[PDB]
């Protein structure tokens, strides 16, 4: 039996009881289809410090899902854990399931149109999830613009990165604010919200993955039938079902 | 040790340059190479593979074949990764994303998939034995499954033996070529009469394959994941698609 950690993300995972009947989402459902592709069964725990996985500054330890595959306190993460370079560097990452990038989500009607239009300004405050990948991105970038806005966004740390994508949608809801966020969460919230929209293009291009501790014989597998889910499109029917203004 | 790299040519991911040995060579997955080399610190001599194929089973062929004997320690090209690929070579995190797609002549009614299944006017077909032809041949959708007819019963006619050819199939000829995006995206800059049909009719993406096992994987998918975020992938992209 396989220990699965994952997190409460909408509409990834949310509350639906005892065990893996409280859950339902898209990685509810692609946990199902792994199972019944591999033949295994497993037990689903919410990550405890309610983390995704980064590493923090000042002492070198890990936190989240991440840290729960490095102690080997789990068999797999299955969650809107974006695959990253540091990430990748202490966790295996199996093939994405899913494709998406960084982006804007913001008002729609303004004169920002891009990173850069947000980048050489302070009038808008923007920030983004703290310690996620997002903010990461931000923080290990050398490209001139996104540099910048990660001075603006350290300098002003304090009240322009947040806690949650539902945090900062509020922000955007209720501030002149804009959100950086990754935009299959920004698609599912315009649906809802008719006055937000994707401002700009993709800031960058990334995956979804299923996490493994460093050298699961899981990976591969699990690699596999997620390959053969996006080949008889099984993963779009996944995507159709729980983002359907 | 110098480690070998299989290869083979498409434009414009590996071409022969306007030499000897990688001097010969030039292109996205060569430039991809090259910063994959400084990365982790090795060097290389490429290889085309022999056969002149990617990898299908018939046994195996092409670059695929040539990861699995171990006669080389990389695959740099435009290889997708698949299924059944995955169950014998490792792939690496993909430096590329792309999607079955139609490429077709403008002007035209047909405006999707399902628009050259329901006829037979227009011929259509893809490189044999490729990801695409394995897709479709292997696909339960309905729309898929009836092109997959139409193409088995016709695989002398409507199946080519590279992107080149089914290009000029579409050029000279009333066909439609089915091709990955990134292809069909280099091409419809090339020719304004030509144009992409539709969306993207699956998902996949290109990735450096190693043979299954190698501890090489994981450093080179870290080094893909580390030249996408600094913006270096899509300049290479940039560079070679215009
Ligand atoms: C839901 C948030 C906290 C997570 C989800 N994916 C990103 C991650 O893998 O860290 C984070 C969002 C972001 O940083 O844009
Ligand atoms: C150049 C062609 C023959 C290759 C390239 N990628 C696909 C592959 O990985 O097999 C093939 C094309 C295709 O199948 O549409
Ligand atoms: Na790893
Ligand atoms: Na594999």
């Amino acid at each position: 039996s396989l220990i699965v950690t994952t997190i409460l993300e909408e509409p990834y995972v949310l509350f639906k009881l005892y065990g893996n009947d409280r859950f339902e989402g898209y990685c509810i459902d692609l946990l199902r289809e792994l199972s019944t592709i591999l033949g295994f069964t497993y037990e689903i725990r919410l990550v405890e410090d309610g983390k995704y996985g980064a590493q923090d500054d000042v002492n070198g330890q890990w936190n989240g899902m991440v840290r729960e595959l490095i102690d080997h306190k789990a068999d797999l993460a299955v969650a809107p854990l974006a695959i990253t370079y540091v990430r990748e560097k202490v966790i295996d990452f199996s093939a994405p399931f899913m494709t998406l990038g960084i982006s804007i989500l913001y008002r729609k009607g303004t004169p920002i149109d891009s990173a850069d239009d947000l980048a050489k300004q302070t009038k808008i405050e923007y920030g983004a999830v703290e310690d996620g990948a997002t903010m990461t991105f931000f923080k290990k970038s050398k490209i001139s613009t996104y540099d910048k806005m990660w001075a603006f966004m350290s300098s002003r740390r304090q009240s322009v990165l947040v806690k949650s994508n539902e945090e900062g949608i509020q922000r955007v809801l209720t501030s002149d604010y804009a959100f950086l966020m990754e935009s299959t969460t920004i698609e599912f919230v315009t649906q809802r919200n008719c006055n937000l929209t994707q401002i700009g293009g993709l800031i960058d291009s990334k995956g979804y993955g299923v996490g493994t501790p460093m050298g699961s014989p899981y990976r591969d597998k699990i690699g596999i039938a997620i390959l053969q889910l996006q080949e008889e499109g099984k993963l779009h029917m996944m995507k159709e079902k729980w983002w359907r203004c």
